[PDB]
């Protein structure tokens, strides 16, 4: 915002105007929604982001060319605000994007949560995405108990998960409620000291989501296609 | 039982002994279980029945040959108890039989109930057979609420039926509870006169089971295979 050279060529200004207008705030918000589990919103932003980076690529090629032939763009010789590395590092957000319907975008996000080791968000998405998949097959509906299509769709995935994927459902609720919960059954003393109940290890959770969650999810979705 | 000729040849006696021993009571019991909806028991009897008729065929061929060459078996010339038509008509029970596991035998029975126009029994079997199909896929279990595998398996088929096959579930409960029920909502007067609630027609029920029940059931089972 605070970047404006006093003397600027027609081609320099034309591309700097584009650079000054890069919505870095939309990228930060995208990462915020992903971290805090606002999965629908993150996925809805994907197309907007796709355009943000498609332009940033165009600007980076032009700026890269400018700095490669730096002898012709001596107007930038004193500038300290435009840092090529800051913009080039931002282009990595291109990896977080995919094309397709919002369900396919959420499916990709599940894999992103797995790679990033965000166990809580990965397991909740693996639990709720098959309900949406189911809802889509039935012509659509809203995630609300008053919606009949949702009521039955949720009952199907919940009972199928409790029937075949008992582990998935257990890890999900434990990570969702944390340490102080009925899901972990800790014991509080007269002295104010707590002794954990189930003491679920770092390895059992890491191994399950990193090695089984995707294979399990793909089988759950495979089953729910026939619906 | 009351059939015994005074003079009997070695080949005549050998085959009459077999005829006298035909378990017609097992056939009557088979038809009783089918009519009263004891579907598991009817299906379990199928192999026994298969042997009953396999022998009755053998005896009928020999007796038919005896009566075709009646001049050689003049010992039967006065007999009134052995009626070829009674035994030959019994061989029609061969059509009610099929080979395969008890689930495949129950599947065939569903089609038998459809052809026979036993709407009540057909719809209850169409509702409960997918639970057993589901139970089998999960390694087996007992039809009891204390059985976890059953609990979830039933919840899946019940919610899938309420989600996609709303009609099937409605006709089932109506036929199961009959006229005087909450399923039909009749109204009783001060005078002791009742006015039906939903008045579901003979045609809507006939058309549904005779034209849609099998296509619908086959899709329900097709879905539950992926489980």
């Amino acid at each position: 915002s605070r970047l404006n050279p006093t003397i600027f060529e027609e081609e320099e200004k034309k591309v700097l105007t584009r650079v000054k207008g890069t919505d870095v705030n939309v990228v930060i918000n995208f990462l915020w929604n992903i971290r805090n589990g606002f999965t629908v919103n993150a996925v809805k932003s994907m197309n907007e982001l796709k355009n943000i980076i498609n332009q940033l690529e165009e600007d980076l090629e032009k700026l890269k060319s400018f700095y490669k032939n730096w002898e012709e763009h001596k107007n930038f010789q004193g500038e300290t605000l435009l840092v090529l590395s800051d913009l080039d590092s931002t282009l990595k957000v291109k990896d977080l994007l995919i094309e397709g319907n919002d369900l396919e975008k959420l499916n990709y996000l599940l894999d992103l949560y797995i790679k990033a080791s965000i166990y809580d968000k990965a397991l909740s998405l693996a639990r709720e995405l098959p309900v949406a998949i189911c809802l889509n097959k039935v012509g659509g509906g809203m995630f609300d108990d008053k919606n009949e299509k949702y009521k039955h769709c949720n009952e199907i995935v919940t009972s199928y998960l409790r029937l075949r994927y008992s582990g998935l459902m257990e890890f999900r609720n434990t990570l969702m409620h944390g340490g102080l919960s009925t899901d972990m059954k800790p014991n509080v003393d007269k002295d104010g000291n707590i002794t954990p109940g189930k003491i679920v290890t770092k390895n059992k959770i890491e191994d399950f989501v990193k090695r089984e969650l995707r294979n399990y999810f793909d089988k759950i979705v495979n089953f729910l296609s026939s619906a």
